[PDB]
């Protein structure tokens, strides 16, 4: 229970209120670029 996403997965830079579970500590979430609504997640 209480788990985080995986590495090399996708992310949501529009999830307002942080509704989607964010990657676990150590992983960051960036968008493919300014003007989109998606991105990826890696272990920093």
């Amino acid at each position: 229970y209480s788990r985080c996403q995986l590495q090399g997965f996708n992310c949501v830079v529009r999830s307002y209120g942080l509704p989607t579970i964010p990657c676990c500590r150590g992983l960051t979430c960036r968008s493919y670029f300014p003007g989109s609504t998606y991105g990826r997640c890696q272990r920093y």
